């Protein structure tokens, strides 16, 4: 699991930022340009806290799938002159299953910490605070609140982002290529 | 830092475990033995909860060194049959700074969680809470309650035990191999 935390760490390092919304703080992952993710429970609106900096969202996305069925996704575009290093190389083109995962997170309420969440298996479907969502991968941790927008990777691969939990088990969003073109 | 998480993963598993006692929720570090170690500030009675499970503490020393001036550890001897995996090889003869080190929490507040602290440096003397306290080992991290018992590491390396913080700065009580006989 050494590949896997040290592969994290500097993922966080150049590519996360820890963000507020009227319905929270998260964890914030920025993919290529100036493209970020947040669960669509974030609900960014056309102002968001950036490491304490009000930025301007300049064009945000709820993920759904071909029938519109949620994805816990939101994408978006920020108004601001830095560029994301490009991590798109790291995204899969299907959900990514694993018998070891970490899951990064980026608050306040847990700044700079590093799980290891164990075995993720392609989930599917799953009733989300009452909203069908597809594309869920679970691992048996009992996450929490202020772990949303969590990011969930081994050795090379950003498989997700952390999105809800049961108490028992958590639950991340495929964080696919084809999201970002 | 891949094989110092990957250290420290290894050994929270190992020789781990959540205690309460009347002062709060802590990490647990066992050394060797049924000997294990707290944060003196855990203040540990005649019985403490060792993962949910009330445990007969035998024998519990506070540590002061020769002038009598605190160290804020205490070992405490358990009433299990279990015996700990001897890490006190693990352990130095002198305080150790390292450029790379990571915090490992086993707490309901921190599960399993590890965090990348950076340099360590043998900061010495430190009035903690009011206590003359000597041996202690200094990085640059926001630490919380909820982390005390943390279980300071890096490669191969068992550097001490979380004790306090200012808001900023995070201090470990050094853990030295002599005072395992
Ligand atoms: C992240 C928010 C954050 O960072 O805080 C800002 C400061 C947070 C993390 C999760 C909370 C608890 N565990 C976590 O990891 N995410 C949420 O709170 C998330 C919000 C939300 C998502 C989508 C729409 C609207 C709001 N909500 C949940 O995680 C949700 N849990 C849930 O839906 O559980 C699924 C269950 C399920 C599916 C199918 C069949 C049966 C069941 C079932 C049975 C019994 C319990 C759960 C489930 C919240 C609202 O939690 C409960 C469990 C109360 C529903
Ligand atoms: C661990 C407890 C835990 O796991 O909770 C159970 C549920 C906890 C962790 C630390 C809290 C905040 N940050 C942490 O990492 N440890 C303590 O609370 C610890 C308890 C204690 C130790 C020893 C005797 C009695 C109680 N207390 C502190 O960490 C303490 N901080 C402190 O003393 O700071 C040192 C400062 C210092 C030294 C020399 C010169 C000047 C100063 C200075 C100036 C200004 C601020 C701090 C210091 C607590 C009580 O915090 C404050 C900062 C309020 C004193």
């Amino acid at each position: 699991m050494g590949p896997a935390f040290e592969f994290a760490v500097a993922m966080m390092k150049r590519n996360s930022s820890t963000v507020k919304t009227e319905y929270g703080e998260f964890t914030m992952l920025g993919i290529y340009d100036r493209w970020a993710v947040l669960p669509r429970h974030a609900k960014p609106g056309p102002t968001i806290l950036m490491n304490d900096q009000e930025v301007g969202v300049l064009d945000a996305k709820e993920l759904v799938d071909k029938d519109g069925t949620n994805l816990e996704l939101t994408l978006l575009k920020l108004n601001r002159n830095e560029k994301f290093r490009d991590i798109r190389g790291f995204l899969a083109k299907e959900e990514v299953e694993v018998n070891e995962a970490v899951l990064a997170i980026n608050t306040s309420k847990f700044p700079n910490m590093y799980i290891p969440v164990g075995q993720v298996t392609e989930y599917g479907f799953l009733n989300l605070g009452g909203t069908p969502t597809k594309r869920m991968l679970m691992y048996n941790f009992p996450t929490r609140a202020g772990q949303c927008g969590g990011v969930l990777m081994s050795t090379g691969k950003v498989l997700g982002i952390h999105v809800g939990g049961n108490g028992h088990q958590g639950f991340s969003a495929a964080l696919l290529k084809h999201y970002f073109n």
